[PDB]
């Protein structure tokens, strides 16, 4: 109903951090850690927010070329190569541009995920257009491409849910508390992620990354998609379900985000099933349409070449099966017991840190 | 919904304590801290179950008191007088057996228990019973009693609350976590607790002793209240509301423990209300009939000389008008965090941990 179990997560880290985080140098700097940790001036991001700024061109050509298929000349499978080439340049040259110019925890992390959204919000819109148009005023249709494009899901349309009330204008209520919870993100990388600055001991360490996670759900699911949802009045609050009552890894990808889900089931799911395509590939097509998204979040910015995130994606395929048969077999508080295991010792927060380790 | 985040909380525990947990002497003994660590049959325990089945005589006092008031020689005020003397003994027997005899963790701690339980119950029955008979079979009368004496519940009248079917006969499936659940307990003890086998550090000493509190929540409320209740087919099943959801430490009174919430709100809120006396000197008193049920569960077995856990929850009247004052000016964030604190720094688990520390 709320996060009083994590209000009781961040009070024990403050009650067991108790040298450190009351006793600091806070007569000029009130970070927790320091005054620049995550990224600085200094850096020369320049490039990257010139290269954002240049990212909403694409849009504006699937724009140009939604708005052209009315001519007769242009016909069907050209715009769909259009299509594929333009979303293909849109992750392309991201890429290139974090290859060449240099990265951070931050500063390079963020073009590459702004990419993937963009690149499924691409993909999602021209789908949607070609379903609309399937069937027997640019201004209007430009501020709704570009409310799609900002809101907060992968889903065209999004006209049908509507707020129908004014923004809270009292939102740094939500705002402080997101620039305090990352402070927190910060003394954790600190302290207890610190490798070189009896059998296996991979488990302690999956204790405290599992929490810096949890967090990042946190800080990006609950408060900044609400944010702007609120911001810009959309409907829809409703960004991930329960994913931690999973009772199998199989349930966490359906319920950790909605958004994606829905992505998932609208392009991947559904026309599979029109297609008469069983529900045994569209897994590994999911599945090979999120690894791809979770790899170059992590690989392309740092060094990349060995334990690459991408196969550890896709070794969950057996492992949703896998965990669904213990699950039923072994009930339900042994199918989360389970899960929870997984996640910790194969699963996403992992990968972060086996490139933490690398570099 | 679920317990995903207890879960969660063990695989913690698990993964943190890789090197006992998994390396143990398990070949012989499947038990993670000892073969017989909460008591053993080496102990001389059988005064202490004597004595506990001769509680059962009070009850039957009750009952035959509440039969003979139906003869025109005996009054009101003798009886009133009965029950209380009768209610008197009721705990201070226990607490001679307890002080002349020995007592240990789990030996002496469950005839104080079951001290206050029965006390509460005898009032409650004492109370109804006058209520019931003020407005102008043996057998049945004996059994209502029992079942209300058995029940998992501190209000008489239970019969109306009704299961209306089969308790489940494969009770394992939630018994077989409790004998689980103590053994973690039983190695929390062990590891975490153990001072003597910068300013300050009880925040530090307070981080594992509120998760041994939240288990011993997990295993009688959860666990050992569902079974009682379903084995006797009792109908109502909400032994505790959303506490931890608590915005100040007034609710979390009303939320960790329903029955004794309705025992409190029917026999000390309800005749004060009726009695026009305000509810500020009902705190006062429903904190005194909780604190003489907090002090003799940890101070009549061990010694007691100093530290007593009577003004500790005495001490909470304050410390619920503040923490009201504290979230109403700060919001719901602000305190829980706040109740979080308070309850870590001088809650229940705190006078448990006093009292460790003296012995
Ligand atoms: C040039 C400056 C731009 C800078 C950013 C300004 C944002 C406003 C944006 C765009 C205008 C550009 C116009 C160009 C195209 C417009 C199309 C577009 O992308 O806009 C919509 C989009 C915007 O919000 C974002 O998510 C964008 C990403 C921003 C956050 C990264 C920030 C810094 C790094 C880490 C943050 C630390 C983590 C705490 C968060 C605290 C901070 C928040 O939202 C959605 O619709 C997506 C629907 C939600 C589902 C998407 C899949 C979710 C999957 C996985 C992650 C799972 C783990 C969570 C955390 C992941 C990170 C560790
Ligand atoms: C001779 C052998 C008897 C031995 C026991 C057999 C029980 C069956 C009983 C009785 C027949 C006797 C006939 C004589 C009179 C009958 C009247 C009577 O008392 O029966 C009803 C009663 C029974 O259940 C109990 O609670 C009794 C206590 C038993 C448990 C103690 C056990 C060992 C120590 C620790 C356990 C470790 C902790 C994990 C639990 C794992 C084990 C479970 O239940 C209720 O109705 C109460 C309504 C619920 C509200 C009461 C207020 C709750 C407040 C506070 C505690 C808050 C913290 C929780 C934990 C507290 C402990 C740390
Ligand atoms: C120096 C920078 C190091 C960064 C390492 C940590 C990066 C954290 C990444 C977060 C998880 C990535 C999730 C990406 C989801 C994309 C959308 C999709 O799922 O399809
Ligand atoms: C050696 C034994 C040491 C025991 C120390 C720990 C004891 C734990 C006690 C649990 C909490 C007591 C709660 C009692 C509630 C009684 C009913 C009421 O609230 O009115």
């Amino acid at each position: 109903s709320h996060a009083g179990l994590f209000n009781l997560c961040v009070v024990v880290l403050i009650a067991v951090n108790s040298r450190l985080i009351i006793e600091n140098l806070m007569k000029y700097g009130w970070l927790i850690r320091t005054d620049f940790w995550f990224s600085s001036r200094s850096l020369r991001d320049w490039p990257l927010f010139m290269c954002c700024i240049s990212l909403s061109i694409f849009p504006l050509a699937a724009f140009t070329v939604e708005k052209l298929v009315l001519q007769k000349y242009i016909s069907e499978p050209v715009v769909i190569f259009l299509h594929i080439i333009i979303t293909m340049t849109e992750v392309l040259y991201p890429v290139y541009v974090t290859l060449r110019c240099d990265s951070a925890f931050l500063s390079g992390v963020t073009l590459m995920l702004l990419t993937a959204i963009v690149w499924l919000k691409l993909v999602s819109y021209a789908h949607t257009s070609y379903d609309i148009r399937s069937l027997a005023s640019y201004y209007v249709s430009l501020k709704s491409l570009a409310y799609f494009m900002v809101a907060p899901t992968l889903c065209y349309q999004p006209s049908y849910p509507r707020s129908a009330c004014i923004r809270k204008g009292w939102v740094a209520r939500q705002f402080a508390k997101l620039v305090i919870f990352t402070g927190f993100m910060g003394f954790i990388i600190e302290q207890y992620i610190n490798p070189i600055v009896a059998i296996e001991r991979v488990l302690k360490l999956s204790v405290p990354n599992l929490y810096v996670w949890l967090c990042m759900f946190y800080c990006f699911f609950h408060l900044w998609l609400n944010i702007l949802a609120e911001l810009l009045c959309f409907g829809d609050r409703e960004f991930y379900k329960d994913w931690w009552n999973a009772k199998s890894v199989g349930d966490y990808w359906r319920m950790w985000n909605m958004p994606v889900h829905k992505w998932m089931v609208r392009h991947i799911y559904f026309p599979c099933l029109r297609s008469k395509i069983p529900k045994t590939l569209a897994i590994i097509i999911a599945f090979l349409v999120s690894a791809v998204f979770h790899e170059l979040c992590i690989a392309v910015p740092c060094r990349l070449f060995k334990l690459w995130a991408f196969l550890g994606i896709m070794f969950q395929v057996p492992l949703v099966f896998i965990t669904n048969y213990l699950q039923e077999r072994f009930g339900s508080t042994v199918g989360n017991m389970i899960f929870w295991f997984i996640f910790c010792i194969f699963g996403q927060p992992m990968c972060v840190l086996l490139y933490y380790h690398d570099l």
